[PDB]
């Protein structure tokens, strides 16, 4: 049997701020979709008595057990659930019917950073500073929870309404190497030891896309771009990128102190917060 | 400018066995689809003059260069055309017109072993240990011929005619990290030094997957089953894994030879060939 009892929350929120009410599905009007992903639809919603807008997202409980990512599923709402920062994205909760598990999500109404990148070209010194101190704050908070996986990447960083930044939980279900098999696990076990253990290798990995980012934020492109997988590979395991003309001094000093080869050389985050680049540029 | 003067053939071919003559579209009678992937529309295909039947696909220029995929397609047709091997999917040519490259393919009529695997839920012993040499026997080819990435999982082998494998190579465009940016190359960069050198760790790895892919064969389902991908990473690479009791004591022999954490320890192409299990079973 497949427990949909997550240990996550499932009580009603009082949101104008001994078994207590749980959510329900009539809790909630429901607007337009505002997309669709792999697993979930997700619409506009506004909780009645509250009148507070969010966003619901419907998963289907037999397209979730076909695919064998039930469990994963379940592990990511109780571990996103628990995380309390104003950049990450909120997960206030879920329930479940017959068919369907729902879960309320704080709606991010600007969009991801990746399209906002995308409609600019590329961003100034003083945005790009801002939005790397709130992910900093938002990072210095997550290896406090001691989360598992983490992505900074442009498109999983959605904006909320004064225009902050948002981490969110894209792609959950698809790490594992694409194909056409029914379930999304066992491409897995086709890769050794030799190079799961890089999956492994998880802690100041944060810092190195720390700088990749900030460099696509202020380039507009990746530093590492190169014609195929293998000149990539070693593009990045090198280290070998350059800097337009127009980025300034203080950005290359910490773009180039992130993008270190020997992880033990990266700063920490601290640093990063601290950076004279960062605090002249950054209005947070 | 793209060029799209590929290294590899494209003189038309006789196959009822100075500028010469070149393929083109007109060469060719077009049947049914037999298939649509990420960048390509395969169509059962025949050659007029010869009445030979083959698969031809269809990729479109405008597609692969706003996904910033076209470097890697010549890379793939340049690699794969110079293959030669029964058990190796055959790329006879490509040609191009304004709009569209077409890529010239052996034609597989029944499938992949992947489907038939769900088929029949599992091999018998024979059929296993024929697919293994085979396999093995291509594998041995491959590194002769040094190529980059290999990928023998089920849903990547097509069968022939008479049931023979035959390697292709599905996925191509797809293994950087997923994502719903434009280009499909940029989410690499995200990667540390530290896990992209996992990618480059390509030797020995042939001969893992091989155990895995006997295991599946036999037993229906790929080795390390987990629930979440940090206890799946830790499966693989602390190699913990059990049989089903019918799996014979040969069987488990060669899987546990294959599946050994160091890569040392690993069997040779050869042995595999040699192994008692092996011999006693495949008709080849
Ligand atoms: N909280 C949100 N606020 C605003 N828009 C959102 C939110 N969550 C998702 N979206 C939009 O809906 C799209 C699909 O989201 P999502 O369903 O999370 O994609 P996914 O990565 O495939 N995950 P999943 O569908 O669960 O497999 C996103 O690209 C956004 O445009
Ligand atoms: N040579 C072939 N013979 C028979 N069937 C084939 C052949 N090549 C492809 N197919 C079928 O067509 C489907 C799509 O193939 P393909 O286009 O190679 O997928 P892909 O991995 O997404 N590569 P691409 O489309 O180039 O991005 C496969 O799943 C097969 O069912
Ligand atoms: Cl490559
Ligand atoms: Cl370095
Ligand atoms: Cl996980
Ligand atoms: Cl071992």
């Amino acid at each position: 049997h497949m427990s949909y009892s997550y240990d996550a929350p499932s009580d009603f929120i009082n949101f104008s701020s001994s078994k207590k009410r749980q959510w329900a599905l009539e809790d909630f009007e429901i607007g337009r979709p505002l997309g669709k992903g792999k697993f979930g639809n997700v619409y506009l919603a506004r909780e009645k008595q509250s009148k507070f807008i969010l966003a619901l997202k419907v998963l289907f409980k037999a397209q979730l057990e076909k695919a064998g990512v039930e469990h994963q599923l379940r592990r990511e709402v109780e571990i996103q659930s628990h995380l309390r920062h104003p950049n990450i994205l909120r997960l206030y909760g879920y329930f479940h019917d017959a068919t369907r598990v729902y879960l309320i999500l704080e709606y991010a109404p600007l969009g991801t950073v990746y399209r906002e990148l995308q409609k600019l070209s590329k961003f100034d010194e003083q945005r790009t500073a801002t939005y790397i101190t709130e992910l900093a704050n938002a990072l210095s908070y997550c290896h406090s929870k001691r989360v598992i996986h983490r992505d900074i990447k442009p498109e999983n960083l959605l904006l909320g309404s004064a225009g902050e930044l948002k981490i969110a939980d894209f792609g959950w279900s698809v790490h594992a190497p694409s194909s056409r098999r029914t379930t999304l696990c066992g491409t897995l076990d086709y890769l050794p030891p030799e190079m799961i253990e890089g999956r492994m290798h998880d802690e100041k990995v944060d810092l190195w896309s720390l700088g990749v980012l900030c460099y696509e934020f202020l380039v507009g492109k990746p530093p590492f771009e190169a014609n195929t997988y293998q000149e990539t590979y070693k593009r990045i395991s090198r280290v070998e990128f350059t800097f337009p003309d127009f980025v300034t001094e203080g950005a290359r000093d910490l773009i180039s102190r992130l993008l270190k080869h020997n992880p033990s050389q990266r700063p920490m985050l601290r640093e990063v917060l601290e950076h004279p680049w960062i605090t002249a540029n950054s209005s947070k």
